[PDB]
């Protein structure tokens, strides 16, 4: 046999590292279709830094964003998301007066705060019609820090003109455009002057766009191809939709996302809008393209329910600490280093067959209780 | 970082567009195995034109055809299908006298109408035996506009001779031959003088041909290979079977289909034959190769039930408006442009892993109600 | 557009026929993973001949063989299998005296008959131990026509010596060796003097060999690789296991099988051993490697139940007529021509994605009844 | 046709053996994704030797190791595992005093025994913190034969230093490091001075690491790549996790594992800790990363239940005799020969499509009882 002392040296006899680079990995796959291979641990998980760029000029201490949906994010969610190092995007399924009030509630309230006034950071969504011009003006007056142009298909003349108008009218304000899933879409909205990109189409838990429009993209592939382009321009991208656990968050970032947006995961929490009901304690969770949401006609989302998840004061820290441990297993001390080591090919990946996915999950038990924390 | 002003220019640094061309996409896959990537929106969905060639000389305002099945299309269906810009193919699981009466009912009744008499367009199915010669003569007397030669395997001497006979005897009448799923089948029936082709074998919701005959083809692949050939001869093709939502319709056309035929989707509607019953309001839906259908012995279809879908006066417009929005997302202003941009490689596609398909649908909800419109 | 008259000629512009040849098709797939593409119909299904070589010197009018299992084939099954143009292999989970009696019952009783005595053809199974030497002698005295050496793994010194002994002692008797799934296994038993081969390992409905032994092969792949070799020596092969419908039979033969063996399909029929019981009218069906079967300790099969299928006097004709229609759709007039056209590349195949398989089956119905005939 | 006498000779006309070599087989697959092809039987299964290297200096008569989990292995399990030719690894979810007592119970009690004192061999697990240094000293005093450094991610400075310390302080003691799933991890811990490696991350039945950490590897692939490296240094590797039947054990070894570790399979047995309860006779089985286990906060395992499996005095022999039959089918007389014939390419493999896996299992039965032995 070989001398154990030569073990590390012998690795050089191999053409490349074990596993695949991100380039080799990247068809039409998404998060559950692969794993990241473990690396070398020479630091505690507590040492892991999770600072993340939301936009060109806005950086969060945590890559967590609550989605602009009327069953996920209002003032209560936005406040506590900001307090916990993330941020919330307030929905616009409401009057411009009602939305502005929610913004004021946040602004008048690791924490995400402005550098000048020390006020909590607040985001909000708007449509791309002429009526939303006045809406935005009201939100800006309320102290809005960042606006999300809310669309399933963001590459449009209407959105492009909206971007151009905001940059001229509100230069200080940061603009996140989307949604997008292709390189060509990204270039268009980057060229328009977007400060960030929202990635995803049909990956949402409550979304059926892909079913009824035949249009969208697998989330993992969308994140890679978009960010591979957008990152060259220093435009941070939000991985929006299909996120359901800590593992999805790590993978989203690995593929180039700067932050991740969550709807269903945050739906059913105490801080979410809507009241609990019993059927088991549930809350309503619905796509904004659902008939209910649109009426509150071609639906692109559904109305459903999610079980009580408790307060995000316990859930977000779980995501935070969990993501720290994830980075540790991979052998990276920050999300910045995570990005660098992936693009350099140091971090390695591996595909997962359907059998490997079943093996990866809980299997062959009479019964079990899934207590995450 | 790169200057945002160079974003669109930088796209030229890439060898090809993001995603796959239809050629690259096209083994043995069907509709659910892929997506169309979104494009550029610079028009309203209302601007989208859905005019479609049914046959060489017949063009519809909507690519919707009701299947010739005794649980789908009789006079009531055919009338309302024509009124809504589509057309109905009346079944022949009935006497020649009974079928001709149904045709007369339609003819004596965006709308699909003749250019000379302004009467509603009507289609009908027949077998390929000698007895159907007289049957057809009766249908022609009733004012039939187009005939469908109804067979699971249309590439036969019997069908070929039937085609040849009709073209000689009834030159004005348009003939749709089928079903076919291969290039060789198409050439044979095109050579015979077919004015259109019916594509599909075993893709039907109620069909088990592939199970009991081991013969057929995945619908998506069948449409591509057949139309890639048939379109060179200006022979429109009907994508028949396996259509269940708007997404399937968009994809069918993307692969080369001119129109799409629906059975199960239209079964259970008010305009369909058969009475509602309760088990939940249901209607019977059965393959014409089912024992029931054949007796009203090797079965190639099944007898089943479908829930009440309501009137097609609300369902077809939903398909219509939905398809308009689908084209908009893709960035095409008509089905003609859709065809052109696909064959040129402007429209791009993406595969879907099993995980991506699960992600694409509704996932990780306690419960939900699927209200399409 | 192109002139329709040139349609058939234009096919020559294509490098190869639509679809795949069997070579191109053939990893690790089985029957449900592919389809045969339809061809040209210029004959009635009644014209299709299904004569099939069971062994070097024995030819059946139907490629149907009942498996040697104590819940499938005793005298009653063997008699009626022979009468209907197939043959039955009597099990040996019984005394040598008991088995010989069953053989005598068949011999003393399209039909499969001897050319000299006009008596029904009869097959029987035996083990490969020394005790089975006397057993066989008794079966031969009873008028046995063909013997099956019954083993999950037929490539053994014990089986090889058993083959050699039979050929010397009983030259007239035909010997089917097996089971096998590889080329190397086939060569060994062909070299030993086998008159036919039994193909299959772990493909059985009641079999778990692959689970507990990690040894076996996908049935489709096994048939191709074995027969590709065995056919060069004029050694007919039985495709044994995993057959569940007419489609599987057509595909088995397409890949090189001369006949097919059925257990589960024939289990639960009136002619099968064991009594009906109620739980719905059921019969017991069990692997011969099951603890029950072995005790009537490492099990390689299970004990289960199957619903009443009725008499094989109606089921086998259904298989017969169904297979005729299958050949017709493909455009072949006999199983001999089927073999020839496949090996020449005239018959074409197509893969099936998981989606294509779901599409191929019954889908999207509230409910349905599967009446085959 | 060809002369049967030339059958074996004709095999030489083929470029390579039927099926795939292990290299060709080896992406991201695991055990259920493939089969081993049968070989030549020229010996009885009783002749098969299952001696296996646990570590550099420790060899077992059976490749069976019980996992260090508080619902699997305490003194009772460890004793009977050693008696039956395997070994048990005692968990450390208990005080150092409690663990040492369990070791003494084993030491003071085909059988796995020391060569000098004839005492039963005993293994035990420990953490990699400073407190475990004293713990180990107590275990060594109790007569511990081998220590397992218990971690989901063994490639750490803490584990590396722990290894280095043990080799200096307790030279006689054998050290198994892990867990690992990559080549780079292996080299690191081999270089540190490991006497054996524990392979697996997220493949456990009760483990969700891959879900919550996005980190791990398909078990089959992990075993191959790690052992392909580790075996060059004569470092035996334990395939840990995802083992559920005899088939998995055979495959684990085929890919390079020297022994296999079982948790769930041995959970629910009489010799396991914890009492039976009724819900059907069940026992608790839980991941050591479960909240319950950790509290007896980011969970990486779950708490569940498994049905009563009976005594391992009947189960392990079943595994033993089953593995013998498995080797026989493959045509190897020992696990050593198994290794040699695989690396030489004599043993062949075959992929399994999802259809082939369904075909491989029990299918198309009304009902069945799975009696393994
Ligand atoms: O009705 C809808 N149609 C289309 N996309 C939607 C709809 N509702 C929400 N989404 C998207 O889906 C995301 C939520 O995905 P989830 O986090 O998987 O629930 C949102 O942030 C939106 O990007
Ligand atoms: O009994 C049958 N055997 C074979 N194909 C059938 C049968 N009944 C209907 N079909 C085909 O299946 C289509 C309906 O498919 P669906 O729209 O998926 O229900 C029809 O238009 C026919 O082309
Ligand atoms: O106990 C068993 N172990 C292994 N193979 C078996 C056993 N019982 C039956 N078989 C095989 O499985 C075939 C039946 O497959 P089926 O037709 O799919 O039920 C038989 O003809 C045998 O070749
Ligand atoms: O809580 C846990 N987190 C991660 N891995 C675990 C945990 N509990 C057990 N394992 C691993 O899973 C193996 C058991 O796998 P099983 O044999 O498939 O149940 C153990 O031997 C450990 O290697
Ligand atoms: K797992
Ligand atoms: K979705
Ligand atoms: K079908
Ligand atoms: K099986």
């Amino acid at each position: 046999y070989r001398d154990a002392a030569t073990a590390l040296e012998h690795l050089a006899t191999y053409a490349e590292k074990d596993g695949l680079s991100v380039e080799q990995l990247m068809g039409g796959l998404t998060y559950n279709d692969f794993l990241v291979l473990p690396g070398k641990i020479d630091f505690p998980s507590s040492e892991v830094v999770l600072s993340s760029r939301l936009t060109k000029k806005i950086t969060l201490n945590a890559p967590f964003v609550s989605s602009p949906m009327d069953t996920v994010t209002e003032a209560d969610m936005a406040i506590h998301m900001a307090l916990l190092g993330g941020i919330g995007i307030i929905h616009h399924n409401c009057t411009a007066e009602e939305q502005a009030e929610m913004v004021r509630r946040v602004k008048k309230y690791l924490a995400s705060k402005s550098a000048d006034t020390k006020q909590l950071l607040c985001g909000a969504a708007i449509g791309t019609i002429d009526a939303d011009r006045q809406r935005l003006a009201m939100l800006v007056e309320a102290g809005l820090d960042v606006v999300v142009l809310d669309s399933s298909q963001g590459n449009s003349v209407f959105q492009i003109n909206m971007i151009k108008w905001i940059k001229e009218t509100f230069p200080d304000l940061q603009v996140i455009a989307g949604n997008v899933v292709t390189r060509e879409q990204a270039a268009s909205l980057i060229h328009a002057g977007a400060d960030g990109l929202r990635i995803g189409m049909g990956s949402g838990s409550i979304c059926i766009t892909q079913e009824v429009m035949a249009c969208g993209r697998p989330q993992g592939t969308a994140v890679y191809n978009v960010t591979q382009f957008a990152n060259q321009f220093g435009v941070p991208c939000i991985a929006d939709g299909g996120v359901q656990n800590i593992g999805h968050i790590t993978k989203a970032i690995a593929l180039g996302a700067s932050t991740v947006m969550m709807g269903g995961m945050l739906a059913g929490t105490t801080e979410s809008p809507g009241e609990y009901f019993f059927r088991k304690r549930l809350k309503t969770y619905r796509g904004m393209g659902s008939i209910d949401a649109m009426q509150k006609l071609v639906a692109q989302g559904v109305t459903g329910s999610v079980i009580d998840k408790g307060s995000i004061k316990k859930y977000i820290p779980y995501l935070y600490n969990g993501l720290q441990h994830s980075c540790q297993d991979i052998g990276v001390r920050s999300l910045v280093e995570f990005r660098e080591k992936v693009d350099s090919g140091s971090v390695r990946f591996e595909f997962r067959t359907p059998s490997a996915q079943l093996e990866g999950g809980v299997h062959n038990l009479h019964s079990y209780e899934k207590r995450l924390f």
